[PDB]
């Protein structure tokens, strides 16, 4: 299944919309640049079920998305470990642009 997370709400808030999502291993999350760019998508190296920096890096998109309508996607590994994956937008982290994906069966 492919799910869409907007970067910046339609109201213009510095949030992911939605900010929490439950998926299965192998699902894709599309991150769509929506409002108040630039944004990026960085998975936390410690706050994933494997506490694996490499895993987090593989899921992340560090380059800034500059224009509304740009997108990037993360397809989770087929054997992604179950549990919680915290991610954030680097420029807007301090303003609260933090999200969480939960992988479950
Ligand atoms: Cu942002």
């Amino acid at each position: 299944e492919t799910y869409t997370v907007k970067l910046g709400s339609d109201k213009g808030l510095l949030v992911f919309e939605p900010a929490k999502l439950t998926i299965k291993p192998g699902d894709t999350v599309e991150f769509l640049n929506n409002k108040v760019p630039p944004h990026n998508v960085v998975f936390d190296a410690a706050l994933n079920p494997a506490k694996s920096a490499d895993l987090a890096k593989s899921l992340s998109h560090k380059q800034l998305l500059m224009s509304p309508g740009q997108s990037t996607s993360t397809t989770f590994p087929a054997d992604a470990p179950a549990g919680e994956y915290t991610f954030y937008c680097e420029p807007h982290r301090g303003a609260g642009m933090v999200g969480k994906i939960t992988v479950a069966g």
